[PDB]
């Protein structure tokens, strides 16, 4: 079908469940997945039971197509697919805080790809099982910044104290980012 | 199925979200963007709403996704699209005001690489919430160039009666380019 | 649908619309761009009237992209166009009446091309709102060619003088050009 | 949806033209293009003609849109296309005739390339009007020959006793040029 | 339609034939070139017999296209076809024994790919209307093998007197070439 | 309609394969392949034969549909198939368990080739008919690295209580790849 789903290759798993769970529920057929299991199996229950099955094997790699050996029902397929990569891991986690500690802005890397970055990797960080509040995320952020963005996050600290949101935070870095820009 | 609306990735954000609304237009699908939400929630709206974020999501990249990964209704995708590639700020326009107001044309480049330049940069300055209407855009546009047109631009604004517009005005100018380069 | 319809970039405005008619025709959706206006809007005028605003959106260019602003219909889209490209502009007639004397056969150049760039170029200006009768098409015609096709010429306007036609004399033409081929 | 059909380019005219015309007898619609205008028109007539129309509109290249602009029959687009890029003249027969007595093969040249430049010097002498025989046909090839191929030459005027035609001929000539080449 | 069917070009006319009916069979049309002919014509014997037409003469290339003329049916177009290429002739029959018989396995080429070479070289001959047994394609194939493969042919002869198939043959030379492979 | 199945082409013949059974089973068409022939056959066994030949003939190459010229079941194609690109041979499984015995991660190689590699030697066992379980792949796969991993070897052999696999292993392999490049 929709051509916009990259096949699976143990990378970037969240976004290929997601993409086939929307291609699923296009067609109908997402109810496979989640759903409930009838007593008995009915002509309905035996189209998209298989459709399903046929539509992640479609989307998925040479080497994980494994995964199924003919045997393994479609919810299962991404059952076993989330007990191995969808899972709580305390090294995932460590390697993702890890990197996220070494985030360092660059005079080629401009602001907003920089803050794209640092929201993917605190998803992914999530992801992981871990959980991160609204302070911890802008302490996270503001460590990354240079010494140009210091000033501004004294006024982020003595004026703002109820307002102080991660999207506060990255508006006010936005708006005073052109500041160096022209500055140089 | 129309597949002329290219994946968003950051660059050229008003396109993209103008091509998104034209589609969800076509299926009967925008009334859930702009409007109101009725209290009776019935089929109308669930199928209208399934298919309106299932259109965003296919039309996303899929380092883009983080947007919607969570139950995010379609509204509010396009109001979080918007208040981070679309963002107010006074200092974003007067920066913008002041590089466009600079702008010149050069001899190297030709006028629709001039015109291609100050499309964007005018695109920049509604984004960032600055209101200028048709006119303030096709003086801007004439107060750039060379004194090589200035003819023809006293033409454009003491002869012409009718309602000018910025289409009409660009299409005048190539003439006049055109004119140029055959009497060089 | 259909991928052979060029994005309209401001060239060829012609051709593009009239490729738009035709695959709006295709799909029985023409009759929005030029039909009746019922006095109450139907369910059959409820599916027309945005799919043809959809398929003008879909193949318009990124600049051009403004002619809708998703409040003006589809036939109004058209209607502007016209308004600013199909136009009878004294300045695109002087500027195709110069091109069009300027053209000069080449030893690289083929006796057909040369023809159907003459057409076009006739076609276009035609579209520019001036008129040309079929002697004067031949005039335009005749000067272009070089001293080798003289006396033939002469052969034409000694001999014929009610079967005088555009047609005629390209046919002449192209019969007699093969002698020049040869002949070297 | 036959995407086979290349466009047409002012380049093999016969091709597109054979190609479209098996294209509109597969859908219902050669009838408006060979035979007869029936007094009562109706909706069979209509229908064919639009959608005669609209084929030939969408697989004839933007260059070449300017034969069917105005409101013209499909039966007159066909004529206008034939009048130009398939020209009776007696004088074009004579020359495409003395330049394929001339042809010959040389030895850096395959038999396909000189097959294909025979059928190409055969389907423009058919479009300049010349009334050609397929026995024509395959005397024109075999004497265009080198003497390497005499022997087998022989043996197909001679020993041959069935219908002869030009693809048996042209299959008994490339196992010959094997046999050589093996040979050498 | 199916576009793995590379155009007929008069090479492997076998497997475009195959290739042809099997997507003729697939839209119920294949009754056209093998069935009964109707007493009389009806709307069903009127859809199928220029579909299977069309699609054949969509999948011809542009020399072979004058096998239609608008004016074969599509069982005669592949009856030609058939009358042809799919022939027996002892021209083909005397090529294709001197090609078998100049196979020679080399180092630089695997075992498997020999084997589906001199399959498809025997299915050819087989094709050109040549009859060969189950023990002349053993002798055929033991006779392109080098003089590595020895003993095991002895092995192959003196023991086995009745399961003595290429099947087997094959098998057992598959079997042992590993040992010449790590014994170089 | 599912394009991400790449034609046989004698390489990779289990990937072909698995996909093929998964494309038959999502159309109700598996059946055929796997169970028994009832003795009363009727359209629903005619027409899903069909279709299992269709598609076998259709996702096959060119040069590779000699398996099913004549008229052969849709399980026998399958069955020539195994016998040829899935041959059992103790001799093929003892000299392949050699080479993967002997395999091992060389420095300039990345993890993922070094995992690609040892997934293609397992495939070829599997394909010779030997008999592997999970266990022994993870044993195999963890055999052939260097002393490195040795660390997390042992967190995977002592620490792990769960029901161990190939993915979970590979996965801990490719953090634990990750964590020495970053150290190094």
């Amino acid at each position: 079908a929709k051509r916009n789903i990259k096949p699976f290759d143990g990378e970037k798993y969240a976004i290929w469940k997601f993409r086939i769970r929307a291609l699923l529920a296009e067609q109908d057929v997402l109810k496979v997945v989640d759903g409930l299991m009838p007593n008995e199996v009915d002509d309905s229950w035996k189209k998209a039971e298989r459709c399903a099955k046929s539509t992640i094997i479609e989307y998925l790699s040479d080497s994980f197509l494994n995964f199924a050996t003919s045997d393994i029902t479609a919810r299962q397929i991404l059952e076993n697919l989330d007990a191995v990569y969808e899972r709580k891991s305390l090294a995932s986690q460590l390697a993702l805080r890890k990197r996220l500690l070494s985030l360092k802005l660059s005079s080629e890397m401009s602001l907003l790809s920089h803050f794209h970055i640092f929201d993917e990797l605190i998803s992914e960080l999530l992801a992981a099982g871990a959980k991160i509040e609204e302070m911890d995320k802008i302490s996270h952020l503001l460590i990354t910044l240079p010494s140009c963005y210091d000033g501004i996050i004294t006024a982020i600290e003595t004026l703002s104290e109820e307002n102080l949101t991660l999207a506060f935070v990255k508006n006010r870095l936005l708006d005073q980012e052109i500041k160096i820009k022209n500055d140089h």
